[PDB]
């Protein structure tokens, strides 16, 4: 298929956090029928960046989700062709992160392409303070949404100190194949963990690990 057992991966980001520029790059691998993936990441331009790189990590590949039990998996169903997602992030204390991605396959390698634009971060608020301690696992849930697939999550953001920052993003998927050889699923959910393995030098190195399956609701149900 094109979506092999192993698939390995480049990125390239560009963006900006309260005008903060930076360019990091990125490569890596993994297993996109188990759902798990690493990447190795490079703050190319603009390091160090003068804010906490966890508010990036989850901008650094939905084609490495577990779609267990047979559902219908947007991601890959929309190879060779590709598809895009775009997102915003919106802390509990202000600052909106907004993310355009396009993912396209070239060579048999998975390339994605992001830009982000951050702003209204707080000056001394623990994202440019730079005093934050990863994220939680989380849920997301995704539906149908106009010929593509939206998704919904409240994330939490460890703190130095022992609390969270909360924020909630929206998403949207758009497949680059036009509804053709697309099955569409219903509701799902894809349950996530993402893990900082290694960093070095102020943040401009970073290793990230991720396990993500996707899931119905399996509760019982009475109708």
């Amino acid at each position: 298929e094109l979506i092999k057992e192993n698939m390995h991966m480049k990125l390239y980001m560009e963006g900006t956090v309260n005008n903060h520029h930076f360019k990091c790059t990125s490569e890596g691998e993994g297993k996109p029928y188990e759902g798990t993936q690493t990447m190795r990441i490079k703050v190319v331009e603009g390091g160090p960046l003068p804010f906490a790189f966890d508010i990036l990590a989850t901008s650094f590949s939905y084609t490495f989700i577990n779609h267990t039990q047979g559902i219908p998996d947007f991601f890959k169903q929309s190879f060779p062709e590709g598809f895009t997602w775009e997102r915003v992030t919106t802390y509990e204390d202000g600052g909106v992160l907004t993310a355009t991605q396009d993912t396209s396959l070239q060579d048999g390698c998975l390339i994605y392409n992001v830009k982000i634009r951050g702003v209204n971060f707080t000056s001394n608020g623990p994202v440019m303070q730079k005093k934050t301690l990863g994220w939680e696992a989380g849920t997301e849930m995704l539906y149908p949404a106009d010929g593509g697939l939206e998704g919904r999550s409240d994330d939490a953001l460890k703190l130095v100190g022992g609390g969270h920052l909360i924020c909630n993003l929206k998403s949207t998927y758009r497949s680059k194949k036009p509804a053709k050889n697309l099955k569409v699923p219903g509701v799902y959910y894809v349950d996530r963990r993402l893990e900082r393995i290694k960093e070095a030098d102020k943040e401009t190195y970073v290793e990230q690990h991720e396990v993500a399956v996707a899931r119905y609701c399996d509760l019982p149900s009475k109708l």
